[PDB]
RNA sequence: UGGUG
């Protein structure tokens, strides 16, 4: 089916790295794959 | 921790 373990919640954020674009949970401050910061610095 | 569906 179209269902899966994936989810979406308010405050979530996508990796700013063009080489990553991974979706990250709201409580993370860095990317789950490329460790790129959520803020611009 | 809601982790790769
Ligand atoms: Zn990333």
């Amino acid at each position: 089916g179209p269902l899966g373990s994936g989810q979406q919640r308010a405050g979530d954020w996508k990796c700013p790295n063009p080489t990553c674009e991974n979706m990250n949970f709201s409580w993370r401050n860095e990317c789950n794959q490329c460790k790129a910061p959520k803020p611009d610095g």
